[PDB]
């Protein structure tokens, strides 16, 4: 009886992983971090604000983070947190050198598709050994019958990046690279956004690793530059929330065309602490569905909670203050390893 | 029509990978290299002879290596060679730091079980990014329909090693670790030698990655301390060559008990250049079967060539002079990516 059993984004959550803010940082300046994350706000990679986030943001989001875990426990969910890791410790391969990121977004490079966990081949050199903080959880999952796979570790030479190109095109297609957060899971159907943090070869590879049961749907016309997370948010079978500045009627994936679609209201601008914000105001949409009638939304998105309730979706409004600074909402900041339920196909 | 299709050790070779001696070195002294390779000849890891092998050995084996590629080409096999890589370039993770090994033994950390290639989780930190020299080949294989997987990259902390234990017990069982060269492939049945370069969890993991079709047979009573390569040598279905100092009648794996077994004659001691030899005289047995009736054997093993011919096995005797120095025979120094044939079960 594997501990990892999960087929979609909305069934009744049994066990999740939450994630800390403890040594969060901005890696050293570098082609890849520049090309995938900051080459739209800064003139050159040497202007990226490398360094550790201010203590105030890590303190405050760590207590917010404690509340999330607390309430999910109250709801009956089993909460697991990351192991300790130094993010300033250097990582160095024959081709390049860097420091680490943070362990605030477990969603990003760990993908759970059934009884299997896949360590994806992340676009950023700093996240080269992303799963190191989770070795003990994984090991336990493994010893319980969960299948545990990894994608080949990428070369990630200068040629895989294209700072100067237009957005959603600065990640070349030389090898399978993709963050897990570029994939969304609707049972058999797997949606894969091809953008600045995941190429075509990555979805080529994603398909072979999960096999014929599932069908990977790569998308290159949505305007997400990086993760699908705050662009398409499924809520229960047959109802999906979309980002109106990005997805439209000529956009929408084909297997989702039958689901009823509710357009997100324009969000409140929670602030940002910095020079330039790290995330678009659309992390307001980064919600986490607990069961088909329960979802966690930031309590300042009163337009958004209203709407969700109008469609018979009860909310539990918690708050993540530094979301635009660290770039992570409830979904980015969690990883669901088991939801009660079975494997099905939602095309109506 | 994937370029990677191979079910066993002896069917008719179509495409192989050969491998250079170009920048071969002995890594910097370190717990893992000491525990898995030198802790039976040296008093402590600080005595290991780190450094680049003498030019004479690399020059001479590289021309010998040119002849091997030349003759297999003559036989109609497609020969591919590794890419260029600096082995002195440092590799550094949060836990440790090192320089690389060599790209002379493609067999060791790349496993081809059907249409799939598995980058195994190598026991030595210097071989942490073993597959980097092969990125372009694998990329091509990948783009051709071959399934391309990797085992989770190991933490490989001080806890996974046990210098002071008896041989075949200095690699603890904390996480799936195992070199591909610890596995031997007889179609459905996969023999996995559990020893100093591969644990029980590695075979636990190996089973999950390949699935129910195959059955992994872990072995802890053969006396190989590292690789199964020069201990059990299948030659054609129903005939296996065994190492008499290691395997016997109370040893032999159960699915092999029906195959007829021929005992290896005592070999010629080709020399070693160094202080202490790097491989046992039994690399004389590291032969490479090209087809069921053709095998490549070092031409100084005249007892062995005779015997093989006695059992209707034709040999093509080439020579690898520095085999006890670099530790690689014809099998260690090659990687077969495709043999003409199909998937079967040889239990008679």
């Amino acid at each position: 009886r594997s501990l990892v059993s999960v087929h979609n984004e909305w069934d009744p959550l049994e066990e999740v992983i939450v994630g800390t803010a403890v040594g969060a940082r901005v890696p050293t300046a570098d082609r890849s971090v520049f090309a995938v994350e900051y080459a739209g706000d800064y003139e050159s990679q040497e202007q990226i604000p490398s360094g550790a986030y201010p203590d105030r943001v890590l303190k405050e989001t760590e207590e917010e983070l404690h509340v999330l875990a607390a309430e999910l426990t109250k709801l009956g969910v089993t909460v697991r947190r990351p192991g300790p890791r130094d993010h300033s410790a250097l990582i160095k391969t024959p081709d390049w050198e860097t420091d680490g990121f943070h362990d605030y977004c477990p969603r990003d490079g760990l993908l759970s598709v059934g009884q299997t966990i896949i360590e994806t081949p992340m676009a950023l050199r700093s996240r080269f050994l992303e799963s190191l903080a989770y070795k003990d959880l994984l090991l336990e999952y493994f010893a319980s019958g969960s299948r545990w796979l990894s994608a080949p570790k990428p070369r990630l030479t200068d040629d895989s990046y294209a700072p100067q190109a237009p957005a959603g095109e600065r990640l070349t297609d030389e090898e399978p690279v993709f963050d897990a957060a570029n994939v969304l899971r609707f049972g058999t159907d797997l949606l894969y956004l091809v953008s600045d943090s995941g190429n075509e070869l990555g979805a080529k590879w994603l398909q072979s690793a999960v096999g014929d049961t599932y069908t990977v749907h790569p998308c290159r016309k949505l305007y997400a530059s990086t993760h699908v997370d705050s662009t398409i948010v499924p809520l229960r079978p047959g109802l999906v929330l979309t980002n109106p500045s990005r997805v439209n009627d000529e956009n929408m994936p084909d297997f989702l065309r039958s689901w009823e679609n509710i357009t997100c209201p324009e969000l409140v601008d929670i602030g940002f602490t910095g020079d330039k914000p790290h995330c678009s105001v659309w992390i307001g949409m980064n919600l986490l569905v607990v069961r088909p009638d329960l979802a966690v939304v930031d309590r300042r998105q009163t337009a958004l909670i209203r709407l969700l309730e109008k469609h018979g979706m009860n909310v539990l409004p918690l708050q993540l203050t530094h979301s635009r600074t660290l770039g992570g909402g409830f979904h980015c900041a969690t990883l669901d390893v088991r939801r009660t339920g079975a494997l099905e196909t939602y095309q109506f």
